[PDB]
């Protein structure tokens, strides 16, 4: 693999660890730009578990490396994310993919 790419800073202070909740704002897309879903779209941050197992690898290895308030790009190989087999109608195998997240709230 995950690569951060900074766009705007957060706090400095509060970093998401193992076992923690997180609200996320989210668009991803394809290496060029191209978008396959966004909870911007939708209104509404997305929630998990975080560093568990409970999203892809990509998440749980780069989200921790955000701190509230951050927008960053988190690029992630297919090995932290869906891997061979893709995501069906959606993600082809082995496919890079990009997710600009902006990390809203921890608990
Ligand atoms: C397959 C589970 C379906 C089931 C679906 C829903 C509750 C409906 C929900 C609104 C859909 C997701 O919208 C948040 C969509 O999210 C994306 O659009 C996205 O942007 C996207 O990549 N993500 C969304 C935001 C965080 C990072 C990432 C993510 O990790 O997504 C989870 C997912 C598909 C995990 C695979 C699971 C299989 C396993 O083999 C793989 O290993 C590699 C991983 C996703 C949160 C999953 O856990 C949710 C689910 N059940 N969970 C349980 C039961 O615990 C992807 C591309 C497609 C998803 O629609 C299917």
């Amino acid at each position: 693999g995950v690569t951060v790419e900074r766009i705007a800073p957060g706090d400095g202070k509060n970093f998401p660890k193992k076992g923690d909740k997180v609200t996320i704002h989210y668009v991803g897309t394809l290496e060029n730009g191209d978008k396959f879903d966004s909870s911007r779209d939708r209104g509404s941050p997305f929630q998990c578990t975080i560093g568990v197992g409970q999203v892809i690898k990509g998440w749980d290895e780069g989200v921790t490396q955000l701190s509230v308030g951050e927008k960053a790009r988190l690029i992630c190989t297919h090995d932290y994310a869906y891997g061979e087999r893709g995501y069906p109608g959606l993600i082809p195998p082995k496919a890079t993919l990009n997710f600009e997240v902006e990390l809203i709230k921890i608990n």
